[PDB]
């Protein structure tokens, strides 16, 4: 995946360039809060205001897993 590139044009759109939370809660430390399995699910199936399947395909995987490393 280019996980970061995706995030840098998908998640940051609400989570902020910095992932520190802007229009949405900070996922900077999502990988610590929740496992790739959970984060991936959230990306795929959104959550509250977050529309599910913002990323799809290996995109979402790479993002989630890259985030699993980002703590
Ligand atoms: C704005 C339309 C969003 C985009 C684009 C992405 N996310 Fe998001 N996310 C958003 C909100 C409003 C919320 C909270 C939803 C609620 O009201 O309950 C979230 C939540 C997450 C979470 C879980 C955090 C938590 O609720 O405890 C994760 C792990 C997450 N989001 C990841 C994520 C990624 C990686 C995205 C890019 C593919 C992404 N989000 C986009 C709003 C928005």
């Amino acid at each position: 995946v280019d996980a970061e590139a995706v995030v840098q044009q998908k998640c940051i759109s609400c989570h902020g360039g910095d992932l520190t939370g802007a229009s949405a809660p900070a996922i900077d430390k999502a990988g610590a809060n929740y496992s790739e399995e959970e984060i991936l699910d959230i990306i795929l199936n959104g959550q509250g205001g977050m529309p599910g399947g913002i990323a799809k395909g290996a995109e979402a995987e790479a993002v989630a897993a890259w985030l699993a490393e980002k703590k």
